[PDB]
């Protein structure tokens, strides 16, 4: 019989009950007794439905109230000083960790390549390492709590090598390297799994996917060390568990280990198989990561048994498990939940809960027990999710045909545009603009129901749009922004306006702490049935002789920000994006809108994790999907673009072309600028939360000797959304008013 396995499960609720819970809590609505009251239930919960489901080796230590990671700086101590002078119980120690008190809070993180943040282990020259038991010890607390249920669970720990790798040097301590504290860790991790064992715990997860990236070779002799350490007759067998990546160049490295098992990621890369079942030895298990556990498509199960029984042939039906590629912490909860979702689309899905359904019938499949049923029925799923006209559009499958570098190619070089643009537009040095959003429901709310006119809806949002434009023209602001009242976030609102997309009800992801998404599912081949954002842009525009940016999400963001299709690669979703986006540029542009903005916050979070043959075409490609949505412009349209980076690698800037970027920025990267003609805003304050006309003309200054003043746009690090109108005024105010004194001496 082979067992199946789940790695993690989504901890938020099928309701987001955690979110309710935590929220109220930290508003004081709720005490701390009930708040673990309801986590204790949710992890009941979901432990009794994996093992309803059928699952073999069930997760523990996979809750949390805010971040796992964070979790394990709790246990070990890796707590600054800072947090530990409030009076506060060590939960709430957690919480002021994670997310500050009201101290700023740790750093936020993005978890490998996943939509997941992680709050970032600080550590210190004066860090002592050693078992917070005040509080409870939560891995042993919920593998006992799991046990009491009639549920034995295998506790998840992120291992050594990892958790220090992706940790940081705190403020006071610039010169640590967080990897030479290992020999001072392990004995803490050592005492952990000995109180496991003891609790009954008879295998661990240990997450080291840190192997999945270009490790230094100093850093690949620890796994070795660590382990050794570690592994012994008195705690529990170490599965040794990667995930997201291809573990290849680093076998070396674990060729070695005394540990009881290996999981690695066949969904991402499958054809890391032979090679690293060729490292185990005699007694390893192979954990064959197989069910995606970051993505919504319901797995082809003929395609993963068969992977599954590669892996078999290695080591024998003995030494193999199914199980998850990852944690389904990346996975929305229950597919049960949709209720508007078309039941043919809805067919080709599977969230968090049917996972373990499948993870299951793939291991009963290959342990030879009869699952034909379920087999068939699956095979009839994915044969009609591949006929569908929704996923081959005829028409977009054409005009990907034309894509080439003369598509993504402007009319002319930056020079010759600016000559152009100089003469339309005539701004003065160091233009002002912002980026795009200024400080709701009911409306929107009526609306929907039909409460409210489409005239009636229309007029709120355009004496929004009315509201902000005079503002900017008050305060002397040169290149203007609608505000952008109208959109909810900056995908959805595109991703509703296009063909092949899905959307859920209840598709919620958590991305950090309690900050939930739900992304737009792409479903099919994209296009653009008709102007998205023109209206208001337009509307925007007719009051006032300023220019107008126009406002787009670009294609590679829509992408990374979305749960992708499985069937065909990013790269062409990525160009179908473009496509659809040219649309809309070249109606913008039609209409009078030739400032166009065009931002990608995602372009740097789904760079693959090694470099690479992988890593340059990703650059390359989402570089010229940008470009095939900007380049049918005329030289005297200004093209804009944004990135919420401070140091995003400049070539890939340059790669862009754009007539425009502005870069948030409140080292010396600046001078890689120097002789690159086209303009840059390097974002002066940072709109999370007054500076003078004096900090500003400081700032200006600063920034204006290792750079041309030429060249220099003057505006804030992002949108000013998530601020309040008092501080936008005053901040707005002196960033123009210091402007236009350095106007004045050139
Ligand atoms: N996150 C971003 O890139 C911000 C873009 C958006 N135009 C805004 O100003 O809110
Ligand atoms: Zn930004």
């Amino acid at each position: 019989m082979v067992q199946s396995s789940v790695l993690g499960f989504p901890r938020i609720g099928g309701q987001r009950e955690l979110k309710k819970i935590t929220e109220a809590y930290w508003s004081g609505k709720a005490t701390v007794e009930e708040l673990l009251a309801k986590g204790k239930e949710l992890r009941e919960h979901n432990w009794k439905l994996q093992q309803k489901a059928g699952v073999d080796i069930i997760p523990s230590n996979d809750f949390s109230y805010y971040d796992q990671v964070l979790d394990l700086s709790l246990l070990f101590n890796a707590i600054p000083e800072r947090y530990t002078k409030f009076d506060l119980a060590p939960i709430d120690v957690l919480f002021a960790m994670g997310r500050g008190l009201q101290v700023t809070a740790l750093e936020m993180v993005k978890w490998f390549d996943s939509n997941y943040h992680y709050v970032r282990p600080t550590f210190s020259h004066s860090t002592e390492f050693k078992l917070n038991t005040a509080a409870g010890i939560k891995p042993v607390d919920e593998f006992n709590e799991a046990k009491a249920l009639g549920v034995q669970t295998r506790p998840v720990i992120l291992g050594p090598v990892s958790y220090l790798y992706l940790g940081k040097a705190d403020k006071d301590s610039l010169d640590l390297e967080p990897i030479s504290l290992l020999p001072k860790i392990l004995p803490v991790y050592k005492e952990l799994l000995q109180k496991l064992k003891e609790a009954g715990a008879e295998q661990v997860q240990i997450d080291e996917p840190v192997l999945v990236l270009d490790l230094p070779e100093a850093v690949q002799s620890k796994f070795k060390e660590a382990y050794d350490a570690l592994v012994g007759a008195d705690v529990p067998e170490l599965i040794l568990t990667t995930y997201f990546g291809d573990v290849r160049p680093n076998l070396k490295a674990i060729e070695n280990l005394p540990v009881a098992g290996f999981h690695f990621d066949f969904v991402r890369v499958p054809e890391q198989l032979d090679e690293v079942a060729s490292i185990l030895k005699d007694g390893q298990t192979l954990s064959a990561g197989v069910v995606d556990g970051r993505n919504i498509w319901k797995t082809d199960f003929a395609k993963a048994s068969a992977v599954v029984q590669k892996a078999i042939e290695k080591v024998g039906k003995d030494k193999v498990v199914v199980a998850t590629s990852s944690s389904l912490l990346h996975t929305p909860v229950d597919l049960e939940s949709e209720t508007k979702l078309d039941a043919v689309i809805k067919d080709w899905f599977s969230f968090a809960t049917q996972k373990l359904d499948e993870v299951v019938v793939i291991a009963k499949n290959v342990s030879g027990e009869d699952v034909s049923k379920q087999l068939e029925a699956n095979a009839a799923s994915i044969k009609a999710r591949s006929e569908s006209s929704i996923t081959n559009d005829p028409k977009v499958q054409e005009r990907l045909t034309t894509i080439n570098e003369a598509l993504a190619t402007r009319k002319a070089a930056f020079p010759e545009r600016l000559t152009e643009q100089k003469a339309k537009y005539n701004l003065p040095l160091f233009p002002t603009t912002t980026i795009g959003s200024f400080p709701i429901r009911i409306n929107r709310n009526k609306f929907a129901k039909g409460q409210i006119t489409a005239e009636e809806y229309e007029a709120f949002i355009n004496k929004e749009i009315e509201t902000v434009v005079r503002f900017q023209e008050e305060i002397g602001l040169d290149v203007l922004v609608h505000g952008e009242p109208e959109r909810n976030d900056m995908v959805q609102y595109f991703g509703e306006q296009l063909n092949g997309f899905a959307f859920t009800t209840n598709g919620w992801v958590q991305s950090y702490g309690s900050r939930y998404v739900r992304p737009p599912i792409i479903v099919g081949d994209v296009s653009r049935p008709k102007a998205m954002t023109v209206k208001e842009s337009v509307y925007a525009q007719s009051i006032t002789s300023k220019p107008m940016k126009g406002m787009l999400t670009g294609p590679v963001t829509i992408l990374r920000w979305s749960f992708p299709r499985d069937d065909v690669s990013g790269k062409i979703q990525a160009l179908q994006l473009g496509l659809a986006l040219r649309d809309e540029v070249n109606d913008l542009e039609g209409a009078g809108i030739t400032v166009i903005q065009v931002d990608e916050p995602a372009i740097r979070e789904g760079l693959p994790l090694r470099a690479g043959k992988e890593r340059s075409d990703y650059l390359n490609w989402a570089a010229q999907s940008f470009r095939v949505a900007t380049s049918g412009v005329e030289n005297s349209t200004q093209i804009h673009s944004h990135f919420c980076y401070s140091d995003l690698d400049p070539n890939h800037i340059k790669a862009l072309d754009a007539d425009v970027v502005s870069i948030e920025f409140s080292p010396n990267y600046i001078q890689e600028f120097s002789e690159y003609p086209n303009h840059i805003g390097l974002g002066l304050f940072d709109i999370h939360s007054i500076p003078s006309k004096q900090e500003f003309v400081s700032r200006i200054e600063e920034i204006l000797k290792v750079y041309p003043a030429s060249k220099f746009w003057v505006n804030p690090d992002c949108g000013l959304k998530t601020r309040g109108w008092p501080e936008v005024k005053e901040s707005l105010t002196n960033m123009v008013e210091a402007a236009k004194e350095f106007r004045a001496k050139y």
